[PDB]
């Protein structure tokens, strides 16, 4: 139905595109791309320290939690 | 209806709480609170340079666009 497709699109817009699973709640402050915290933190801890979207490098001070909804 | 209340809640979560009107697309990087760009930029240009949520001061380098959805 039309209402449900709209719900699905909102859910997708709030969902991390990296895992397609957890909600967006983290920002990389070099490039300002948004993901879930777990995806960014696991990349940081494993030394895969590039933005999943645009490949910009980031370090310990370059990602932080945010709260959208 | 139940579907419509869920849509309304998603819309609200993506909407700037300051104007309750435009979509969230800006972050203050001192405190990491999120608003629309126009609300933050108009506060900056008028020298009302405190976070609408938590009152943290911010300057020219402390707010940037982000793209959620
Ligand atoms: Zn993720
Ligand atoms: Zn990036
Ligand atoms: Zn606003
Ligand atoms: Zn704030």
């Amino acid at each position: 139905e039309i209402l449900m497709e709209e719900i699905k699109d909102y859910k997708a817009r709030l969902t991390c595109p990296c895992c397609n699973m957890r909600k967006k709640d983290a920002v990389l402050t070099k490039c300002f791309h948004v993901f879930c915290f777990e995806c960014v933190k696991t990349r940081y801890d494993t030394r895969q320290r590039k933005c999943p979207k645009c490949n910009a490098a980031f370090g310990a001070n370059d990602f932080h939690r945010i709260y959208i909804g």
